[PDB]
């Protein structure tokens, strides 16, 4: 698993509701809990 502001890529998967999530000029995106990870509250 990852934690908030963990760099994403490859298959990991993040700490819910943390959801792997997009930057701007770094698509590494970054694990951050995202309104629709309410559907799946953790």
């Amino acid at each position: 698993c990852a934690k908030k502001r963990n760099w994403c890529g490859k298959t990991e998967d993040c700490c819910c509701p943390m959801k792997c999530v997009y930057a701007w000029y770094n698509e590494q995106g970054s694990c951050q809990s995202t309104i629709s990870a309410l559907w799946k509250k953790c």
